[PDB]
Order: structure tokens, then C-alpha cells, then sequence
């Protein structure tokens, strides 16, 4: 129950992904997913279970921060911040989806030629029961209650009354008990997360692995390597611009961005998230609002990933793609989902939704052969925009921490 | 609102298996249900209420007790202690199988898939609040334990906002963990109404089945657990100091829920208050009473030994004597877990038929099988009563060591 | 199928129908993808096989009748 | 009946086989004291009636179907 710390998950990481890439390439996948699959799991399982008090909890706390500014600020900050890093991702992958040409083996051309309310997504904000939201999964309807909650708590600590100011105390230090003690699990949890991301990254490297390869493996180049730009280039550029030290940043991010690679899973992370932002040492009253309002108002990754693949769709079924107009297809995506971008595969439900609104239903056989293949390559491609986006996450915490 | 303790209980228990057997034998036994059964739920009921806050709240408390071990012990021994009773358990049924030769009657002759993995991480919950909320006994017993473990450690912190709010959580937990035990008497007091009117029901709706070569399946059952009761229990509190009399007196409630509520968990509760009240500490009760109610096997091994010898020897066969343990034993392993639940031993037993080649379609096996289902609940009351006894008697003897 | 090949579309069943033996079942999205291509095909594939069908049915006619 | 008697045969054993004396020459009476006197009783001759319903009766019992 000891050893090395977060090299440990290095030697999991890269262990894996070579045993499981050589396993499904003799066929395996399937005896690996029968038998290594599970270990993985049981780390993103006790991961998820802390999600909804460490969220919840933490956030209570985070309301002990002064209300009106803080978390009426920064939310104003924290949105625009995604405004202008999502603007730099989709700009970054249309001129990565130009770089590398994903659509020359096919070539295979076919014809053609060619819902959400919001009010009633918005009104879904504001939990109806509180006790169910927080039972029945559910983050932003949790996020919304915790900050009217500490908010009410605040109000009643400058209560004239002192049996009113008393309660008002036991309430919030209890649920600090409770914020405070789920961090002291997710150090548990972590001590099983070499086991963890070694049997994840090898079952998704046999699964999905052997599918890397030609015309594919040219969308998975203008991805993987067009978020490694967006790490350097953009919140390098943010953070040596706000004084936070880049590579102080990442050594303080490890284990946040190793988890969301490999649980591929925006939310699934924020207790690992979170924690890193107290050891980083950003208040609750901002890392708690922004970290669970970045897990599903982050576009980074889906305007990165259906920047590259919308492209290799529009190029494969041999279009123009209207060069330079890409932008108006890339823009509309993550806008038609610009919240809820959180949930693993969601990039590929866009993507499709996308083809609705292009003309090309996915009835069309080849249109929806191509499509394929990218769903043979997805949770490669999710990895990546997910990690990219924790970064991207803690990036816009640190930033706007380190002003308001 | 008054009168006396437990004997008020037994009053009951009595006085209503005689009018309810008297009821159900001039057919009333509709009648019976649509009067009595409601009063003999509603004691059920307001048992159920308590069982998530009570097991909850008293774990987090437990895991006040030295983590590393004691919640790493004991987990390790009472294991071990159900393996060894167990055992016990399966060669008392199948020697009471034989003793007692239920197919005789019939007589009558026809020729003739679960992961564990995928169960094993449904103990890990995925979000503590709906475990609680939808149910769920055996992932909150996990959420609780590493809830109370992380306090433990957050009281030494360095940092004293950090003890404090500590503090304040595990009290506030320990106040509704307290608060429940004070309902469990409340509930109580509401007993013989309820154990009146269950066993009033239980014995007019299968008591008249209990009869010819039927009852020579309920011989087997009843007097193969009063010895193990007697000769494996009392042998093992008696040589580990704790002393057998003494226990039934402090273990009356609980058995006598037990027997009547059917459900093992249903009880627990009541259970856990006979523990407290007996006076082992919160750090071995509240963790070996619930996975006890889960993980307990004295009953289904003692039922599904003399019950898979009716059917197999009801349908004329050999039941390959002195190998009946092969298929006995295949059956306590196919569900080591989640025996808590009323009527998962008839569903067991449907499930080793499968297993022994004869399915419920071929219409003789499903006429045997179906003679059990008008007994199980006579069956399935001493089965559970017996593994309630089978509990505390593995706590307090764990307890009375680490 | 021997038999009950008259039906149209048949050929692609018994086409993803043979992958379940081969061992490539349909739900790998790159087995998937390519048979969706033979799918976006499959009419004017049919349409040959079918009239050559009919041809060879009529020489077997011819052929036999001109026999017995 | 050769699936018959091995499907529903071995069944036809103990107290079941004490239904299946009481039908099969329960019946067995009731062409005899019944129908063959109703018969006799119209001239119609009960033998040569038996020769000539013979095959009639064999597939009944074994279609086990009135109207088939």
C-alpha cells in the first residue's frame, strides 16, 4: 500500500496503453475487456461517488466567500474567460484540420447534394427538490442550490438573534465536515490510480487502439497534436501573462489532467479537480464555482475535436468544405451544445447532430460510413479533449482566483 | 399505552398463530389478509423506516473505532465466522434430509450467469445520496466506513477550523444514529400488535399446507435449526465465555422479529439495539450486523439442504446420498450474498434445477417445486430467525475478542 | 440460404450475415462502416444479380425442357 | 407417439397413473357399452364398423386433433 507517487501512475500509463495497443492487436480486446476493464472501473466508480458531495458540499463553503462579487463576479469573468480560450480552440482546430488533410483515402464521395428551448433547459437549472437533484445525479441543478444555500447561511450569521447565528454555524461547519472529508477519500482513491489508469488506457488502447491507423490515424495527428498547441500556446500564453508560473502549474495539475485523460470524463474528475486547486492553494469561494461551471461550459475540446473531424467528414465524402467558412459549421456545434459538453461521447452525438443541420442525414450509407470510422476512433479522440479541457479548467480557476 | 414487556409479545405470537391456523382452516385466509395482514405491515413498515438512517449514521460512528484494523479485523474473522457456521449449517441440514425422508408421498417420477465483478463494483456507489435514498444496504456499508475513516483523520488536522467542523459532523451523525435507536423502542411498543397479526396472516395463508409430506419438509427445517441453535451456537458462545442463556435473554427481541418480519435486514434495527443494549461497542455492531444480514448463509444452507432433497427424492431419485453436498454447497456459493431479502430461498432452489438439469417447464418438477412455494414462508421464518441468532452470535463473539 | 434468395435486399443480409461467422460482428464501427458502403451500393448490385438469376432461370428451363 | 411416450410417458406412473387407467378404459367402455350398442341397435354392424373406421381412429389418437 506504499511506493513511488505520481511517477506510479506514469508507470501505469505508459504500460498500459503498450500492453493493451499489442493485446487487441492479437485480437484480444475482447479477454482484455472481460478481465482488466473492471480495475479501471472501480477507479472511475469510487471517483464518481464523491462527485456529488465534494461538489455540493464544497460549495456551501464557497458561499462563505462575499456573495454579491466573487460569485457574481468571476462567473461573469469564468464565462467570458471560456468565451475567449473556446474562440483560440475552434481558430486552432480548423488550422490544424488545414495542416493535416484527413479526407485523401477517402475519397469516396456520395452525392448528396444536401430542437433544444433553452427557456426549458434554463428553467431545469432551478431544482424543483433539492434532495432528489443531489440523488438523482444532477450537477447544475446541485451547483445552483449550494450557492443559494451558503449564500442564505451568510444572511443568517448576521442574524441578531443568537440561538439563529448559533445553527447557522453548526450547519455550515458540519457540511465543511462532510466538504473536507471527501477530500480525504479522493487521496484514498488516488492510491489505486496507477491500477486505474493502467487498466484503462489499456483496454481503450485494445479497443480503439488498432483502429489509429491510415486516414484515421491522420484526424487523431491534427487532435492529439492540435491540443498539445492549445496547452503551449494558449494557456501558457495566460498563465506567464498572469504572473502563475506555467510549469509550477503542471506540476500542481499532474494528477488532475492524468485523471481526465483516462476517465475521459469532465465531471467524473472534479473531486481529483478540485483537489488539486486547494493544493494549489485557489479559495473554495472561487475553484468550487468554477470547476463544476467549467466541467460543463467547457467547449476547448469539442471545438477542437469537431474542428478536425467535422473536416474529415466534409473532405472525405470529397467536399470543398467552403475553406475559410469552416468556422460557420464549427461554431454552430459547439453553440448548439455550448453547456452539457461534460458526459464521455457526447463529441460524437454533436458531430451527428451536426450532419442534420449540414443536409447529410446519417441515413445516407456513406455518409453514415464515415461517421463510423470516427466512432472507431472517438475515445482516443475524447481522451485528449477532455484532459485539454481540465487544463483548460484549472487554467481559467487560476487565473481568475489570482485576480478577484 | 402500557402493560407488559415481551410476554405482551409472545401473547401474540400465540394467540395469533392459534387464530390465524383456526382462521385459514374455514377458508377465511382472504379474509384474514384483507383485516389482520395491514396491522401486522404496518409494524414492518415503520422497522424498514429506520434501517438506512440506523446503519448509516451508526457506521459513520463505527469507523470512530481504530480503522486499520478492528474495520480491516474483524471484517476478516467475521467472514471466517460464517464459513465455519456455515459448514456447520449445510452438514445439520443435510443430516437432517436424511433423518427426516421427505419423498415419500411423492413418490411421483419424471425422467427427466452472474459477473461477481460487475457486482463487486455495485458495492462502491456512485453517488452516496441516491444509495441512501433508493435503499441499498451493502453500498452504503461502504460509503460509511470510508466516511468515518476520513473523519478519524480529519480530527488530526493540524488545522483546528478543520477539527472543529470534524467534530460537528460526526456528533450531528451520531445524534440521528442515537435518535433512531430511541424509535427502535418507540416501534416496539407496537410489537405484539405486529407479530399478532403477521403470524396471525402467515399460518392462515400456509399453515393448512403444512401437512402429510409437506410437513415432513417443515420437521426437518424446524427442529435441524433449533439444533443449530442449540448445538453450534450455544457451543460456540459457551466456549468463548458469553454466556448462552444469558444472550437468548438479551437476544429475545431481535429473533423474535426475526421470525415474524421473515426479512432479515427488515430487523436490523431491532438487532442492532439488542447489540448496543448487550454492550458491544458501535465499532464492531454496526459493521458486522448489516454484512451479516448480506453475507449470512446458516439459513438458506439448512432450508435449500432438506428442501433440495424433497424435490430430488419427490421426484424418485437416488439425490446421489452423501453427495447431496454438491449441489448444496453450489447453491449457498451461487449466492454467498444477498440472502436478505423474503423469499430469495425459494428463488435459489428454482435456480439450482436449472443448474441440475431439470428445468421448471417439465410440468412434474414444476408440480414439487410448487408444493415448497405453498410452505416457503413457514420455512423461510426460521430460516431467518435463525440467521439473526446466527449474527449477534458471530458479533458478540468477534466483539468479545478485538 | 439455398433457398429464399428471391426476396430484394437479401444478399446484403446474408452478407452481414456471414461476418457473425467470420467473427467480425457488425458492432466493430469499422466492420460497420464498411459494409455501410456496400449498403449505399447494394441496388445496383442487385439489380445484375437478379437479371442474371432470371436468365439462368430460363436457361435452366430451356435446357431441361429441351430434354424431358 | 414416439415423442409422445417419451415426452408424457414416463409421467404415466404412480397416483398420475391412476387418472390414465380411469380414462383409457373408462373410454374403452364407452365404445363398447355405448356406441357398439347404439350399433347393434341400428342394424349397422359394429365389427365391420371398426374394419372400416379403423384408419379414422389411429389417426385421431395420434393427431390427438378432432378437426385435423
Amino acid at each position: 500500500i506504499e511506493y513511488p507517487v505520481l511517477q506510479k501512475i506514469l508507470i501505469g500509463l505508459i504500460l498500459g496503453a503498450i500492453v493493451g495497443l499489442i493485446l487487441g492487436h492479437y485480437g484480444y480486446a475482447h479477454a482484455v475487456h472481460t478481465y482488466v476493464k473492471p480495475f479501471g472501473d472501480l477507479f472511475v466508480r469510487l471517483l464518481k461517488m464523491l462527485v456529488m458531495p465534494i461538489v455540493f458540499a464544497s460549495l456551501v463553503v464557497g458561499a462563505a466567500s462575499i456573495s454579491p462579487a466573487r460569485l457574481g463576479r468571476v462567473g461573469v469573468k469564468i464565462v467570458v474567460y471560456y468565451l475567449l480560450t473556446s474562440a483560440f480552440a475552434v481558430t486552432l482546430g480548423i488550422i490544424m484540420a488545414r495542416l493535416f488533410n484527413p479526407g485523401a483515402g477517402i475519397h469516396l464521395a456520395v452525392g448528396g447534394q444536401q430542437a433544444p428551448p433553452l427557456v426549458h433547459i434554463l428553467l431545469d437549472i432551478v431544482p424543483t427538490n433539492p434532495f432528489g437533484a443531489l440523488a438523482n445525479g444532477q450537477v447544475l441543478p446541485t451547483i445552483f442550490f449550494a450557492i443559494i444555500l451558503g449564500i442564505a447561511i451568510t444572511y443568517l450569521m448576521n442574524s441578531e438573534n443568537e440561538k439563529v447565528r448559533k445553527s447557522a454555524e453548526t450547519l455550515l461547519d458540519a457540511i465543511n465536515g462532510l466538504a473536507e472529508a471527501m477530500y480525504k477519500i479522493v487521496n484514498g482513491v488516488m492510491q489505486y490510480a496507477p491500477i486505474g489508469v493502467f487498466a484503462l488506457i489499456a483496454y481503450v488502447m485494445a479497443e480503439q487502439g488498432v483502429h489509429v491507423v491510415g486516414e484515421l490515424a491522420k484526424v487523431t495527428a491534427a487532435v492529439y497534436v492540435g491540443l498539445t498547441l492549445q496547452i503551449l500556446l494558449v494557456y501558457f500564453v495566460l498563465l506567464k501573462i498572469y504572473g502563475i508560473d506555467p510549469i509550477s502549474f503542471i506540476k500542481h495539475a499532474k494528477d488532475a489532467m492524468l485523471t481526465a485523460f483516462v476517465t475521459r470524463s469532465s465531471s467524473g474528475t472534479l473531486p481529483v479537480t478540485m483537489r488539486v486547486a486547494k493544493e494549489m492553494g485557489i479559495s473554495e469561494g472561487i475553484y468550487s464555482f468554477t470547476l463544476p461551471l467549467g466541467a460543463t461550459i467547457n467547449m476547448d475540446g469539442t471545438a477542437l475535436y469537431q474542428g478536425v473531424c467535422t473536416f474529415f467528414i466534409a473532405n472525405a465524402l470529397g467536399s470543398h468544405l467552403t475553406v475559410g467558412q469552416q468556422l460557420t459549421i464549427v461554431l454552430t456545434a459547439v453553440l448548439a451544445s455550448i453547456g452539457t459538453a461534460g458526459v464521455p461521447g457526447a463529441g460524437a452525438i454533436m458531430l451527428a447532430m451536426v450532419l442534420h443541420s449540414v443536409g447529410l442525414p446519417l441515413t445516407d450509407p456513406n455518409v453514415a460510413a464515415a461517421y463510423a470510422m470516427i466512432l472507431g476512433i472517438d475515445a482516443i479522440l475524447d481522451m485528449g479533449a477532455t484532459m485539454v479541457n481540465v487544463t483548460g479548467d484549472l487554467t481559467g480557476t487560476a487565473i481568475v482566483a489570482k485576480t478577484e
